[PDB]
């Protein structure tokens, strides 16, 4: 029974700070209670000969500790000291150092405002002084990441709320999203236009040495290139990061598994589940038992896979976007080790109903019986699973809010009201389906969605100040592609509705640099408002929200932009609450489920919980609301159809 990778413990930290200890200032100190696990194992059993540490025979001082039953390092599989262990190496445009001098060159570079690649437990990070405006602009410029927020490493948790401090200091040592007023020391280019910052504490010996020296916050972001899987070997770091890093702090212990930092909110809500949680298994809900081995391929974005057997499920670490160049290698190594750890051999494969997905191509290469699950059915089921809804617990009404998933009959869904149990998904209503002009471009340029909404719902849209940039363009070639159905598929996407509103308000750049950027900006804007009396609504017309009425009231209700953003969330929540109410009540349903990437929105949650106080409300918490949780939903639906003896 192997455990997730564990933050360095107090006792090892104390040993590493104590002059005259053999392991004094040694960056690879670990013991039976802490250190790398999943990231250093080649095969089972967990035993030094089958880890990355086979290469380093123990000196005798270490071997006496590893073998002594009453010793903290008894069978510490990756134990070492300066005599027999891995050592640090510094590489900078010509220059070379090792061990302690390697550490000092990295610190001197960080102190002068340079960017250093640092080798971690499960990848490589890029670091620099988080208070240094020039360093941070340079890092963003070199990595072409003009907006996306950067995680920051702090030396200690002092001054953070209690609930943050308590999460930050667990073995898992996650990034924890914290209000940015707690951390005034960070320059303004850390999370521009957002309200929260991701902070973490040192969790490995090398990070402790660095932060003990620097006594200041450090950007500590992933060592990759957009479109590329993160490097896990020295030469792939050297190759990948040379345009970016001014120097490299690497070492000669191999990483064999990609393992990103995990990311939670202070409230405990999981956004990314990797380092420190993988590979822990999860109990399935009551009634699921004797389930055959099922491999669930998850989603094409923010991918995780899932192994289902017996009365448990095991989720992989975050593996990213599956359409990326060589991401299949890492996926496949995670799958090998996971199957070796649990002695797992799949009898069935489950994957998404979208036939253009990479994951559905991989699934047909496996010579197993395969089955398909609707994207939004799976969202809803991951959420019921996580709240321990019983196999036979009854129907719920689900609100599934996201970007785009394939729905029934080739339709693109993302704002749906559903009747849901673990076997069935009936679509009840939701947003109107509205063109995505330019297909994939619709997610990158919010103004296209504003245009598609205006064309369908706003008479004389050209006359509103909020449509000015749109109207000054020759939008009418795009309007004709839309009429004729040329790369302008219909989608009831709630994510594309956020984008239309954000473009109307002008709160995002015209072209976006990351998925969801316009929606986060809109939500960060709405959250500075404490609530307003306003006349904006989204009425119900048969079983869909009436956006003609919404845009007419919204475009004609002048108010500060935060109050306009707040009013949008409120009308949307209210409008969905009215739909879910009619559907639940007239069927005798008393429990409501919410899932999909948009449900990560705090204001929209708070608003829906406000309108739906007459119901039991079920929201994601220990698993991501979005695509990170989808493999689990696939799993419980396949298990449930199986348990019912479905052919
Ligand atoms: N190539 C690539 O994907 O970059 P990456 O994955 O290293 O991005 C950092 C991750 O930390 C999270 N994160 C960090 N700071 C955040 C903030 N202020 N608000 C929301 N999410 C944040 C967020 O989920 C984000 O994906
Ligand atoms: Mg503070
Ligand atoms: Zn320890
Ligand atoms: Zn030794
Ligand atoms: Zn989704």
């Amino acid at each position: 029974q192997i455990v997730p990778d564990a933050a360095t413990c107090p006792a090892c930290l104390a040993e590493m700070n104590t002059p005259g200890e053999r392991r004094y200032r040694y960056p690879f100190i670990n013991c039976t209670h802490c250190g790398p696990r999943f990231t250093i194992i080649r095969a089972m059993p967990y035993d030094r000969p089958f880890t990355v540490m086979a290469a380093f025979p123990l000196c005798p001082a270490c071997d006496k500790e590893y073998r002594d039953p009453l010793d903290r390092r008894f069978h510490a599989q990756p134990v070492a000291c300066p005599e027999c262990g891995p050592y640090l190496e510094w590489v900078s445009h010509g220059e070379h150092a090792e061990q302690e001098a390697a550490l000092q060159a990295a610190i001197a570079q960080l102190k002068m405002g340079n960017i250093v690649a640092i080798k971690g437990i499960g990848g490589f990070h890029l670091a620099c002084d988080a208070r240094n405006s020039n360093a941070v602009a340079t890092l963003r410029a070199r990595k072409h990441r003009p907006a996306k927020p950067l995680a920051v490493m702090l030396p200690v948790a002092d001054g953070l709320p209690d609930a943050a401090r308590q999460l930050l200091t667990t073995p898992a040592a996650p990034i924890v999203l914290v209000d940015k007023k707690y951390v005034p020391e960070l320059c303004d280019d850390i999370a521009p236009g957002l309200n929260e910052v991701g902070v973490m504490l040192p969790a490995n010996p090398l990070q402790h040495l660095l932060l003990q020296e620097l006594q200041c916050p450090l950007v500590m972001t992933s060592g990759n290139l957009s479109g590329k899987p993160p490097a896990i070997s020295n030469e792939q770091a050297l190759e990948d990061l040379q345009g970016i890093a001014d120097g490299f702090l690497i070492h000669n212990r191999d990483i064999v598994q990609r393992m990103d930092d995990s990311v939670v909110r202070e409230s405990g809500e999981m956004l990314r589940r990797s380092r420190g949680y993988v590979p822990d298994a999860l109990a399935l809900p009551p009634g699921f038992k004797n389930v055959p081995p099922v491999l669930c391929l998850g989603a094409d974005l923010k991918n995780t896979f899932c192994l289902v057997r017996g009365e448990q499920v095991v989720l992989s670490q975050h593996l990213g976007d599956l359409s990326d160049d060589g991401i299949q290698t890492q996926w496949r190594e995670a799958l090998r080790l996971m199957q070796n750890i649990y002695n797992f051999t799949p009898q069935y494969v489950v994957h998404d109903a979208h036939p253009g997905y990479v994951s559905c191509q991989w699934a047909s290469e496996m010579n197993l019986p395969t089955q398909t699950v609707l994207h939004h059915h799976a969202h809803a089921a991951a959420c019921l699973a996580e709240h321990q809804w019983p196999l036979d617990g009854g129907d719920v009404i689900a609100l599934t809010l996201d970007g785009i998933g394939m729905g029934e009959n080739g339709a693109l869904w993302g704002g749906e009201c559903l009747r849901v149990n673990y076997r069935e998904c009936e679509h009840l209503g939701g947003l109107p389906a509205v063109a995505l002009p330019g297909g994939d471009l619709a997610a990158k340029q919010p103004w296209r969605n504003l245009l598609a909404q205006c064309l369908r719902f706003v008479p004389e849209w050209q006359n509103y100040p909020e449509t000015a940039s749109v109207a000054a363009a020759n939008w009418s070639v795009l309007a004709r592609a839309i009429e004729r159905g040329i790369n302008a598929p219909l989608a009831s996407s709630c994510g594309r509705l956020f984008d239309a509103v954000a473009a109307a308000l002008g709160c995002a750049p015209a072209t976006l640099s990351y998925e969801g950027e316009a929606a986060c900006a809109l939500e960060a804007l709405a959250a500075s408002c404490d609530g307003v009396t306003h006349p904006v609504t989204m009425p119900r017309v048969d079983n869909q929200l009436d956006l003609a009425t919404f845009w007419q009231q919204w475009l004609n209700w002048q108010a500060p932009v935060n109050q306009r953003a707040w009013a949008f969330h409120d009308a949307l929540a209210q409008g969905f609450a009215a739909l879910m109410r009619e559907q639940a009540t007239m069927r005798g349903i008393t429990t409501l489920v919410f899932s999909g990437g948009v449900i990560h929105n705090r204001l929209l949650r708070a608003r829906l919980a406000h309108y739906l106080a007459d119901f039991t409300l079920l929201f994601p918490q220990s698993l991501p609301a979005g695509d990170g949780g989808l493999s689990l939903g696939q799993g419980v639906i396949a298990a449930a159809r199986w348990l019912a003896g479905e052919v």
